């Protein structure tokens, strides 16, 4: 029944998944980045070199200036704008219209991406991390309070881009196998708990507290699988050992160097699979999501339809905890079940795989003392 929401996401390889959103009156449709790592709805509202279009508040009769500024600094980039509210709809999303808070971005630094084709960002996380503070109600909260749309959305990000953002439910055609759920530990970022990490079936053997030191979150707006320094180092040592058939320069594993292969010759088979075990919904029960090199090895903006496929190792370090970005999400259909405070994972019907291996979601496994893996 959610068919009209299927394939409502677009994007350029490595630049961000976006959905169309129509704001104001008369209608002003813009391409908006789907971001589960933040909670502010904001759109470019002034000309910018990297922006094809922008929000023109003076042309919207329903726009209400809140007479207050807002500044938002992200892990990457930042912007400044004016707060206000206007009518908002998602053409290929739920059949409703709501009055939501909207930040009109007038200035920014290293936020927008040249050629990405998106002009704003939809922060889908909770109010706790919204700017200026948690009193600025996020878009999804307004949606649920003003309409009968169920408190849940799901994301199918298809990498090389496109995908689907199903709002108010789950579309069975977007995944195979069963959906496995992990609890949302706290409602601020979409925080989860990783209890075990394996490289080609081999346990990384680190104290699970290190996997979530600070926190572990799911962010559709982050490209890589980012890991805490100590975890990153151990993971890389293990991945290098498992892919010893061919040697690569140190810089490759640091994302400083790229390696290209003749079209259709990338030796996926020499790279290991990576499994992250997440806390399940029942005591001492966990499940695992497994990604292939096709997920963690990202394609880089082609030179011009050349006979060379260049890739970048998309697993990198973080000083603010684990971030399960696009590298993780592209292999699965992810359900953000806000209503039941849980996130579900299932094999995506569009994840890129080969004839030898496939991304997977498997369970259940017995894992004790999972509660002690979270940071307080
Ligand atoms: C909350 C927010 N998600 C906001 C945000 C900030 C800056 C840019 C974007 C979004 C645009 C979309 C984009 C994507 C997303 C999926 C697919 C393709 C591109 N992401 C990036 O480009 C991006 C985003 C972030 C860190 C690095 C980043 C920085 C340094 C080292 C490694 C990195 C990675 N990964 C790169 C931190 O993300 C955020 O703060």
């Amino acid at each position: 029944s959610f068919v009209e929401m299927v394939d409502n996401l677009r994007g350029k390889s490595g630049q961000g998944y976006y959905v169309e959103m129509t704001v104001g009156s008369p209608p002003q449709t813009l391409n908006i980045l789907v971001d589960t790592g933040s909670s502010n709805f904001a759109v470019g509202a002034a000309p910018h070199p990297f922006l094809h279009r922008y929000y023109q508040r003076q042309l919207s009769s329903t726009y209400r200036d809140l007479r207050k500024g807002v500044y938002v600094p992200y892990t990457q980039g930042a912007w400044a704008g004016e707060l206000g509210t206007d009518l908002v709809s998602i053409p290929h999303g739920p059949n409703v219209t709501v009055r939501a808070n909207i930040a009109a971005i007038t200035e920014s630094d290293k936020f927008f991406i040249n050629g990405s084709n998106w002009e704003g960002i939809l922060g889908l996380a909770y109010a706790e991390i919204a700017r200026p503070d948690d009193s600025l109600e996020p878009f999804f909260d307004s949606l649920v309070k003003q309409t009968h749309v169920p408190n849940l959305f799901s994301l199918q990000l298809c990498g090389a881009v496109g995908g689907s953002m199903i709002i108010g439910g789950i579309d069975h055609s977007l995944y195979t196998g069963s959906l496995w759920y992990t609890p949302i530990r706290r409602e601020w970022y979409y925080e989860v708990i990783i209890v075990r990490v394996e490289i080609n079936g081999q346990d990384l053997k680190m104290d699970c507290k290190e996997y979530n030191y600070d926190k572990s979150i799911v962010d559709s707006g982050t490209t890589n699988l980012r890991l805490p320094k100590k975890v990153f180092e151990a993971a890389v040592k293990s991945i290098k050992a498992a892919s010893s058939t061919e040697k690569f320069p140190d810089g490759f594993w640091l994302g400083e160097q790229l390696v290209c292969w003749q079209a259709g010759t990338t030796p996926w088979n020499i790279f290991p699979v990576i499994s992250l075990y997440l806390m399940g919904e029942v005591t001492n029960q966990s499940f695992r999501i497994t990604i292939l090199p096709q997920q963690y090895l990202r394609p880089v903006e082609d030179v011009a339809t050349s006979q060379d496929d260049c890739y970048k190792f998309a697993i990198s370090q973080s000083s603010t905890g684990t971030v399960m970005g696009a590298v993780i999400m592209e292999g699965f259909y992810v359900v953000f079940d806000r209503a039941r405070k849980r996130i579900g994972f299932a094999v995506s019907a569009c994840h890129v795989h080969d004839e030898f291996r496939t991304a997977a979601v498997e369970g259940p496994f017995v894992t004790l003392d999972m509660e002690d893996c979270g940071y307080n």
